[PDB]
């Protein structure tokens, strides 16, 4: 009777494993990721998140039947052997999914700060006001969001957002000094 259940939990075992490996695979990105790329592996990322609650009724379901079964403990030792590996895969999907957002983020300020400070004042005149305006909406949309996102972030620190912030206010100055030459 045993063995039904231990064969389930060997089973159950695996999958996380498995889970794991699927985990780190698709959603380990660095700074050479697109901003395409990014965007759809975050939304993937909602698929593997979708599992992982799913699988939380599968465990409890173990534990019921860990109850009742002499080396008792055992089958319930196990049990909760599996929820504290379960419980590291959502701490790693939030770890995963989270530096994407960094990552997203940060790519996109790039795009950002690259578009405005390539304006020269031949450039800037050439431009409505709306397409102007429009650049440095995209520009503190995206700021914004790395100082957000960074912060559980591993592949960004608080001298990312020192940056950041000096790079933000480099466009600011370069378009505040555009409008100043004119008016």
């Amino acid at each position: 009777a045993y063995a039904q259940f231990f064969s389930d939990v060997r089973e159950a075992e695996g999958q996380l494993q498995k889970l794991q490996e699927a985990l780190r695979r698709k959603y380990s990105c660095d700074r050479s990721a697109t901003v395409t790329r990014l965007e759809d592996l975050l939304q993937d990322a909602q698929d593997e998140k979708e599992q992982l609650n799913e699988y939380k009724g599968h465990l409890s379901g173990l534990a019921k039947r860990a109850k009742a079964v002499s080396g008792n403990q055992e089958a319930q030792e196990a049990v909760t052997r599996l929820e504290a590996q379960h419980q590291a895969l959502v701490t790693l999907w939030h770890q995963l999914h989270v530096d994407m957002k960094s990552l997203l983020a940060w790519q996109s300020l790039r795009r950002d700060v690259q578009l405005i400070r390539s304006w020269s004042l031949a450039t800037f005149r050439t431009l409505k006001p709306e397409e102007q305006r429009q650049a440095l909406h995209s520009l503190e949309l995206h700021y914004q969001a790395f100082l957000r996102d960074s912060q559980d972030a591993g592949g960004f620190g608080p001298e990312d957002r020192l940056m950041a912030e000096r790079e933000y206010g480099s466009c600011s100055h370069h378009y505040q000094q555009l409008l100043q030459s004119l008016e």
